């Protein structure tokens, strides 16, 4: 006749909770999604900071670079003066 | 007695529920691209870290020389001075 008149929630909610299932295992899924996620901003991070400290460090030495031979132009130029002793 | 009355909640959660599913795999797939933006992330940090402690090691040691050339610099100014 029809069984399934009020039967057919014996599929229903079988279904109903295997999708919470999927719910439930996505959800940590997205747990350690999220985690990684964390990775790049940081990762970003890192290297636009480590960018600009090796500008600077470029900078610094360049800045030391000129005086270790402005003051090595000045030992050519006196100590040929101490050749004629 | 058999007015399902509550079928019509059996499935306004079945429905929510594949809702959220779904919500999850485009939630589930933004992640998965912006987890391909890593590897890329990662080598330019690294070479800006290993560059940049590159650079402080030059810096350091340019130092060191600049210190010993102040060094020739002087105890040759007392030096061509004790004659002239």
């Amino acid at each position: 006749q029809l069984e399934d008149l009020k039967q057919q929630l014996q599929q229903a909610e079988e279904a109903l909770v295997a999708k919470q299932e999927v719910i439930d295992k996505l959800k940590e899924e997205a747990a350690q999604h999220a985690i990684v996620m964390e990775t790049v901003p940081v990762l970003k991070a890192q290297a636009d900071i480590y960018k600009a400290d090796f500008q600077a460090e470029r900078q610094a030495r360049e800045k030391l670079a000129e005086k270790k031979e402005l003051l090595q132009e000045q030992l050519e130029q006196l100590q040929r003066e101490y050749s004629k002793l």
